């Protein structure tokens, strides 16, 4: 089971210098994103662990004063030859902090810095629930689980044994209504995206592959939240918008956001978490599993797109 | 003086429940980044507080399971009526969390929602050491001095006391080249920002003002960092790029992307915390006041660009 190991070995080693008291997830591009659903588990579910999350240049030139034994860092670099974060891992090393390193390749430079490495599933016919994003959160699940306890475990793991058919499922599901979206929106130069909660990176993802695509301006990812809350994303420019409609606790959230834009009759191709099967997770963590689902569906429309005209 | 006290009162009171443990920033608009100094500056500080800073509507849907008599909630509205921040600050008293709020109006709603308020400067000429962000970051300061002590405490003091003549010298010094700048970009619909560390937040509201002043498209705020790990934003579009250069320990996080937007002649309007006199404030905390640094000297930048052609605090 991904990370358990690992993660006891880690709670064992500490346990002589007061245990574990921090999590710190460390990477850049595509991997940084990856670590937000981490990120917004210890922040939801912990009372006893901190975690933070870096982009691995800002890590090193300014690290945390708490890094050290009571603390423990996740790196991620695909190839595993990113040099902020092999960088951020012998800084980690020498302050005494256990490292986890997650790469893709197993003789990487990065795999010479970490105490532990771990890979993932990736590329043609991937399994879900073997993923990279999958891994980073179950770093912070049995984190949580082997120091503090966490009460929706089998909830969790109930999850990951779900994911992935969802998630493959889904990806036939929006097969032709990606055609029918990438024949509406093949002329647009820009699109924003919009998202809230624990899968907010993915939509981060999504404007920078929308922007791989189109090539003309890297467009705000907006909050959902935001808004009522600052001025309306609304000009004579026309901007359409990707819209990523979470399940679980910040669902309500979207869900006034979407509302809003229905309302100015704005262009809007939306994504529907519960449209697309994700409801069979258990409510105590769905949440969690947003980012797993619209990072691999988004392909389809991406791919769909692209005909029409560090990870 | 105010924080200070509004924090012993805090210690004391909780001190029997096991005492803060953690502390939560919640707010939405302008009021959200501007928090953003307070959370860098516990991240780098705290051994034994956890921060998390929160979207207000985000924070009332999804309260983190922590929220409680070890947690120290701090609300922030300028005008004390924005609806979720409200309930966010009810939420916490429910959960029997104390709440600090921050607001201008002292008879706004959000009063009577918390245990303590602190006001600030605001305006045309006020003293930057009174400043919202400013009262923000002495939350957190006092938070840490008082449960687990904080080594750089004069320093940070030393800092508020410099951070007014700083601004006030500053927004002279940028007049000339607020003038160029606006007659260069006037025509610019699209400028990203660039920036990187605890004054981040800052970078982000110049994105949006950037956007209120051409009302085309809201464009990234680019992190320094990732700068490199992505897509290059250099199209055919050939976008320019305001770029805020920290003092401090993410200086050459920053050097590193300008380098590189050179080497590549892109426009690049530089705004430079070094060049406008920050670092007589001390290394150990000079950090935390480049967002009072930029987010009161960009102003000039929007007026010059105004002239030359809603929104929460």
């Amino acid at each position: 089971m991904g990370m358990k190991e690992t993660v006891s070995n880690i709670v064992t080693s500490q346990a002589e210098k007061g245990g574990v008291k921090h999590v710190y997830y460390v990477a850049c591009g595509g991997s940084y994103a990856a670590f937000y659903p981490a990120k917004a588990f210890l922040e939801k579910e912990a009372k006893a662990l901190t975690v933070g999350l870096y982009n691995s240049g800002e890590f090193i030139n300014n690290p945390p004063v708490a890094l050290g034994e009571n603390a423990v860092v996740v790196v991620a670099s695909h190839k595993g030859n990113t040099p902020e974060t092999i960088k951020a891992a012998e800084i980690a090393r020498q302050h005494g902090a256990p490292v986890i390193g997650l790469t893709w390749i197993m003789d990487s430079p990065l795999v010479a810095h970490c105490d532990y490495v771990e890979t993932y599933t990736f590329g043609d016919g991937k399994d879900i629930a073997g993923e990279k994003t999958m891994k980073g959160l179950l770093s912070a699940v049995e984190l949580l689980q082997q120091t503090e306890g966490y009460a929706h475990y089998d909830d969790f793991q109930d999850g990951v044994s779900k994911i992935n058919r969802i998630v493959w499922r889904a990806c036939e599901q929006v097969a032709e209504r990606a055609q029918a979206f990438a024949q509406e929106y093949k002329d647009d130069k820009v699109i924003y995206t919009v998202a809230s909660g624990a899968g907010y990176g993915a939509a981060y993802l999504q404007s920078i592959c929308i922007f791989m695509e189109m090539q003309w301006i890297h467009s705000a990812c907006i909050h959902s939240g935001e808004f009522f809350h600052g001025p309306f994303e609304i000009t004579d420019a026309n901007t359409p918008f990707f819209f990523q409609f979470s399940e679980g606790n910040t669902r309500a959230v979207d869900e006034r956001a979407l509302n809003f834009l229905k309302k100015y009759g704005r262009r809007i191709e939306v994504v529907d978490a519960a449209a697309l099967g994700l409801s069979t997770i258990k409510t105590t963590v769905i949440d969690y599993f947003n980012h797993s689902l619209f990072n691999n569906v988004y392909p389809v429309y991406n791919r769909a797109l692209a005909e029409a005209r560090e990870y």
